[PDB]
């Protein structure tokens, strides 16, 4: 169990639950149907209003931990309980105001994700885990400037051998690109983009071999 609840941009920290939409618990998404899939469900109230100015090729940190509190001194599954063995994914969508309520019919696009190394048997949970929670990517210059929600996400495989299985941790962060170009990037729906047949959702990860991450192949300008 884990929970993205604030954000680091360009080296500043922004604070605990600043521009990003907390679940209340690190309970999973389970239901990859369910508009939960968006941005999760049930957020701390009141949520943030700040929107995090962001200029296009700058870099973020995701900040994961154990619970909805943010870090709150030694614990061993913080940022997540190691043995959850998955992907970290990334994706932007363009929206016309960061604090709206209403999250469905975005189109999202994959800006950043750590899969599976098949040589070093590494995840990019594990990854996530040395990191201490910093999910650490480059927001794609190339962007057209404005409103967007970033919604990050830890899957744990560890009980995926079926459908319902896979646990989804994820929220939404709020973010203003600045600067960037013109590019405007072909996304995917949420709900939509992950199914039931996708071997990134379905997964043993005791029979592991090779892993490819669920959803569209990482934009790249
Ligand atoms: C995960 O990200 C956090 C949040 O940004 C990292 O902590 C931060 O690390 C930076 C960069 O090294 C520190 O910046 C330094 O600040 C000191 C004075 O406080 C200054 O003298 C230096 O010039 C430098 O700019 C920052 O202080 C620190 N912020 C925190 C701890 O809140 C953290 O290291 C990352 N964790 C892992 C395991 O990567
Ligand atoms: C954001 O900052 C990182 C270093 O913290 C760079 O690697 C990246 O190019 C961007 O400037
Ligand atoms: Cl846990
Ligand atoms: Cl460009």
């Amino acid at each position: 169990r884990t929970v993205f609840s604030s954000l680091t941009v360009n080296g500043v920290d922004l604070g605990q639950g600043v521009a990003v939409r907390v679940p209340s618990s690190n309970a999973p998404v389970t239901d990859i149907e369910s508009d939960d899939i968006i941005c999760n469900t049930g957020f701390i109230q009141p949520v943030s209003k700040t929107v995090a100015a962001v200029p296009a090729g700058g870099t973020v940190i995701a900040h994961f931990h154990h619970t909805s509190a943010g870090y709150v001194g030694p614990d061993p599954s913080d940022p997540l309980d190691p043995t959850n063995k998955g992907p970290v994914l990334a994706y932007l969508a363009k929206v016309p105001d960061a604090t709206q309520s209403d999250v469905t019919g975005l189109k999202w696009f994959k800006i950043w994700q750590d899969g599976y190394t098949p040589a070093t048997r590494q995840w990019g949970s594990d990854k996530l885990f040395i990191n201490g929670g910093n999910a650490t990517f480059t927001i794609p210059s190339c962007l057209q400037a404005g409103q967007y929600l970033l919604r990050v996400e830890s899957i744990s495989l560890l009980n995926a051998e079926q459908y319902p299985g896979a646990q989804f941790f994820l929220s939404c962060g709020q973010i203003n690109i600045t600067g960037g170009n013109k590019v405007q990037p072909v996304g995917v729906d949420f709900p939509g983009a992950y199914t039931s047949t996708d071997p990134g959702i379905v997964t043993d990860i005791y029979e592991v071999g090779t892993y490819t991450p669920p959803g569209p192949a990482v934009f790249s300008c």
